[PDB]
């Protein structure tokens, strides 16, 4: 099962993927942790990534591309993927065909996660991540249970650097330019299925696997 997140920023991609992947035992690639991995470990694509990123630019194609076909080439993607936060760009989507030809793949579906531009501000300014075991809240839509402190592990709650109005008012607008002529890209593939993200979390997960039942059928 070869399948594809793709959603603007705040969309719930993130918070989707772990469920599936949890249920299915296929490996999840994310582009974004992929990037914030090589910033942490200091390498060359972290440090030029990581200038596109703090702005909320994306990172150019050349490079994205790369480090994706990189990825798909080992072992553990044989049993199937789920593609989370790449392909955004129709340069991006285009590469994906072939790389994936090469491997003797072809995509199942592309789940667009489809949520309204003012909800998604909100979702993404109200996210606050625990510095210790990344566990995930939202101030508005899930709070810990004592503010600022982390549920699971005690550990400080913190705002993701590119999470702020400002940063995240250009996240919106340069996904939605890149990202959204994806959809016209997919639906005459074939591939493309929407998904109401504007839902609790529960929901948004029994849509996707209610759509993924099918292909077992
Ligand atoms: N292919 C690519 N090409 C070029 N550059 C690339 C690239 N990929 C990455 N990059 C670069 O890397 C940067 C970062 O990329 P990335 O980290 O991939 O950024 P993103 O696409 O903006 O996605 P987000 O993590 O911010 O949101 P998400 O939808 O996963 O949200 P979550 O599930 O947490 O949910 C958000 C919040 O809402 C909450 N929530 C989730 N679902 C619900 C729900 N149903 N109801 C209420 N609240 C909910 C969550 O708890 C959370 O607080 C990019 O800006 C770019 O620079
Ligand atoms: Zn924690």
């Amino acid at each position: 099962m070869n399948l594809v997140l793709m959603g603007l920023p705040g969309a719930g991609k993130g918070t989707q993927a772990e469920k599936i992947v949890a249920a299915y035992g296929i490996p999840h690639i994310s582009t974004g942790d992929m990037f914030r991995a090589a910033m942490k470990e200091g390498t060359p694509l972290g440090l030029q990534a990581k200038q596109y990123m703090d702005r909320g630019d994306l990172v150019p194609d050349e490079v994205t591309i790369g480090i994706v076909r990189e990825r798909l080439s080992k072992d553990d993607c044989q049993n199937g993927f789920l593609l989370d936060g790449f392909p955004r760009t129709v340069a991006q989507a285009e590469a994906l065909e072939t790389m994936l030809a090469d491997i003797g793949r072809k995509l199942d579906y592309v789940i667009h996660i489809d949520v309204r531009q003012d909800v998604l501000m909100e979702r993404l300014t109200g996210r606050r991540i625990c510095r210790n075991c990344g566990a995930t809240y939202h101030l508005i839509f899930h709070p810990p249970a004592k503010p600022g402190v982390c549920d699971k592990c005690g550990g400080e709650l913190y705002q993701r650097a590119d999470d702020n109005e400002a940063t995240v008012a250009n996240r919106l607008e340069v996904n939605m330019k890149q990202m959204k002529p994806l959809v016209d890209f997919y639906e005459q593939k074939g591939y493309l299925r929407n998904i109401n993200g504007e839902q609790d979390m529960e929901k948004v997960f029994a849509d996707i696997r209610e759509l993924l039942g099918g292909l077992a059928r």
